[PDB]
């Protein structure tokens, strides 16, 4: 996954936690 503020792709695994709108935002 990725830890908060980490870039990722918002469609499948991004964060740890929740979504990627630019960056984990949570």
């Amino acid at each position: 996954c990725k830890q908060a503020d980490e870039p990722c792709d918002v469609f499948s695994l991004d964060c740890c936690t929740g979504i990627c709108l630019g960056v984990c935002m949570w």
